[PDB]
């Protein structure tokens, strides 16, 4: 079977039909004109595009398919390093720390983690009550305040004391950017054009940015009288087994900035994107909140109560189904095979899951799939089985998929007791691409219910 691709522009190929700061939506446009999968190129790479569960079902194979360093991850190596989202499967690093930082994320981990969370949320909830009437709430802006505090004071016992700030901390800013180029250096022709050159001066700078503040990071638990046993605890003693060597210190400030980076800016996509649904399903919004009230009984949320916010996490669960924040992740052929039985591979050809078109795959969940409708979680039989992947694959998969649900499913739960929603400006969804997603210009106005903390 012949593999649909769009059209070239000679050596150029199909690399005109991006240009754009919103490339992954328009790959979307692109696969609702052409289906299940194709074929993509660009001077230097080729990509196959899948957005169907039947396609993407055979992709997460792993004794067929592993994990590929997409163009996308390659450039984020450039301040991520040998971390555990852009090294290779078989490349020594990934396993070792793989298997030094998992028990950062047991059950008894996340528990040690939820009074620090509460923290950082009452945190958020006190900003809001403290406003005055004439003012408002940047959505994004304040879940980036909330998610990376959390990552920080969680994982490295470190306050970045984002509600200090009136502007985004310059960790974000100099993040932004950094993901913002990677981005942007996927879709240009020729990269050593003069014209490029500030923008390679800024990326070091911003990559200079996040290292200065691993240094503190590293400074400030050296100088410690405190005892911890967080995420930074094992990054600086685990051992691999075999060698009883621990991480290099090399690879230790790679994990640190990708988890400070990684451990919050999806997390923050997801509680925008959640809030923006609620404010825009009343009804929806009526039955999260109902759900809060008679849950979160207490001056603070418990451990246990969290979990027993089951509607919250379906509205979080359905906001990840319409706009997953990691909207793709890549594979590639470990050999010559056939993809459906009808898509000769190579091996190394990479195949890219579009996340929101899988989770878009009418024959998978029905033909509404446009409609947020929670609801879609709350009766076993009828979710589909491997259709829903927000958090990738197989043994790479996230390593922090329920930090990043309590957390949010914690703070969207006080959302919902403490405040009523106003959307008052009527916000016209704005979806932002720096890799990830995220709302832009989400604004709302919060008005307290006036229930102590
Ligand atoms: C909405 C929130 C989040 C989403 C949607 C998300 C999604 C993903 C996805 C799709 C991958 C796989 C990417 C690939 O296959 O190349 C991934 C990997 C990873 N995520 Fe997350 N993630 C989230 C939050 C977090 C948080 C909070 C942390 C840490 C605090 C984290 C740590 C990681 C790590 C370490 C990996 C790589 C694991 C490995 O390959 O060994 N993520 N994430
Ligand atoms: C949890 C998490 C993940 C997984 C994460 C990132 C962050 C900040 C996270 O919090 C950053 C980007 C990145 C390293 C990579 O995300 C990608 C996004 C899109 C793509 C697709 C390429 S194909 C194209 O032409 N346009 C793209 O963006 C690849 C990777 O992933």
């Amino acid at each position: 079977k012949e593999m649909p691709q769009p059209k070239t522009f000679g050596e150029l190929k199909n690399l005109p039909l991006l240009n754009t700061d919103k490339p992954v939506q328009a790959l979307m446009k692109i696969a609702d004109e052409l289906g299940e999968i194709f074929k993509f190129e660009a001077p230097g790479r080729v990509t196959r595009y899948l957005s169907s569960q039947r396609l993407i079902k055979e992709a997460c194979d792993e004794s067929r398919f592993d994990k590929n360093l997409s163009q996308a991850l390659k450039f984020v190596r450039d301040f991520f390093g040998d971390g555990l989202v852009t090294s290779w499967t078989h490349e020594k690093n990934w396993k070792k720390a793989h298997n030094i930082l998992l028990p950062s994320f047991s059950q008894q981990a996340m528990k040690g983690y939820h009074a620090m969370m509460v923290d950082i949320a009452v945190q958020l909830v006190q900003k809001w009550e403290r406003l005055n009437a004439d003012e408002h709430i940047e959505v994004p802006e304040d879940m980036t305040r909330l998610t990376l505090d959390t990552i920080g004071l969680c994982g490295f016992n470190y306050r970045f004391n984002s509600f200090y700030r009136d502007q985004p901390h310059p960790f974000i800013t100099s993040m932004v950017r950094a993901l913002d180029e990677a981005m942007n250096k996927l879709q240009r022709a020729n990269p050593d054009d003069p014209a490029y050159d500030e923008n390679k001066r800024q990326f070091q700078e911003d990559i200079k940015v996040m290292n200065d503040l691993v240094d503190k990071i590293i400074a400030d638990r050296k100088a410690s009288g405190e005892q911890s046993d967080d995420l930074l605890t094992h990054m600086l003693n685990g051992k691999d087994p075999e060698t009883g060597e621990p991480l290099d210190d090399e690879n230790i400030r790679y994990q640190i900035i990708t988890f400070l980076i990684a451990g919050h800016e999806t997390t923050s996509g997801l509680l925008s994107f959640a809030l923006y649904f609620l404010v825009k399903n009343p009804h929806v919004l009526q039955k999260a909140a109902e759900e809060a009230a008679r849950v979160l009984v207490d001056p603070v949320p418990s451990y246990k109560q969290v979990k027993q916010l089951k509607y919250v996490g379906m509205v979080l669960n359905e906001a990840l189904r319409l706009w997953p924040t990691a909207p793709a992740f890549s594979l590639y052929a470990k050999e010559d095979t056939v993809l459906g039985g009808e898509y000769p591979l190579e091996k190394g050809d990479e195949l890219m899951v579009l996340i929101p078109q899988l989770h878009r795959d009418k024959t998978i969940w029905g033909d509404d799939v446009e409609e947020f409708r929670p609801e879609r979680f709350e009766n076993p039989s009828a979710i589909p089985q491997h259709a829903f992947k927000p958090f990738g694959n197989g043994q790479r998969a996230c390593i922090g998929q329920q930090f990043a649900l309590h957390e949010a499913t914690l703070v969207l739960g006080m959302m919902l007791k403490h405040f009523d929603f106003e959307d008052h400006t009527n916000y016209e969804l704005d979806i932002k691409e720096t890799l990830t997603l995220k709302p832009e210009g989400f604004v709302v106005k919060a008005k307290s219910k006036k229930i102590p903390l």
